[PDB]
């Protein structure tokens, strides 16, 4: 029952390992359901990928204090939940959290949740910036928003803030690495 945060930017191929790993071991480990306020997208299935609330419901979880940690990203509220984390835990599975960097401090601060500390980072930045550009949804100001907040991750793993960082460059070399990390129980 250690949780383990998995953090690291988008595009790095970090919701195809959680997918394989679901997989492979459905019983095994529960995925922490955030509640967000953004508006949902194709493929996304409301109490499986999020919980998706209004922002009337999102600030009085705030007041009533039912977030482990929240925050906010481009307007929009995003946070982890006492409930789903216990639920998961009670289920006998092992909890995984998918949060960003801001998450993983404030969960850091949490010494009771006894948390485990994954990062998956991209091959390089240049590489992040080219699979960013190659799906031609963004525009030049979102990625290089996108750019420097995943600098800002990398020099924080470098101050050894997670217990293994896995290096993004080939998925099923990635995966047996992940399950390495998972499987040793520390
Ligand atoms: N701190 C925190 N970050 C989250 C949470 N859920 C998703 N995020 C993140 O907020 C960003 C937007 O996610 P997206 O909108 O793509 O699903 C990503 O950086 C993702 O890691 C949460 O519960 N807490």
């Amino acid at each position: 029952s250690r949780p383990i945060v998995i953090s690291g930017p988008s595009g790095t191929g970090k919701s195809t390992l959680l997918k394989k790993l679901f997989a492979e071991y459905p019983d095994s480990f529960g995925f922490s359901v955030s509640s967000t306020t953004r508006t949902p997208r194709a493929g996304e299935v409301n109490g499986k990928d999020y919980n998706f609330v209004s922002v009337d419901e999102f600030k009085s979880m705030i007041k009533n204090n039912e977030f482990i940690e929240w925050a906010q990203f481009s307007g929009n509220y995003y946070g982890s939940t006492v409930a789903s984390v216990k639920q998961v835990s009670k289920s006998g599975k092992t909890c995984i959290l998918d949060i960003d960097m801001q998450g993983v401090k404030s969960v850091k601060a949490i010494p009771e949740l006894n948390a485990r500390f994954l990062f998956i980072a991209p091959p390089s930045v240049e590489d992040l910036k080219k699979r960013l550009e190659g799906r031609g949804t963004e525009t030049e100001e979102s990625i290089n928003k996108r750019l420097s907040a995943a600098q800002a991750e990398l020099a924080y793993a470098e101050t050894g803030a997670h217990d293994k960082v896995i290096v993004n460059d080939d998925l099923d070399k990635a995966y047996k690495e992940l399950k390495d990390f998972i499987f040793a129980e520390k």
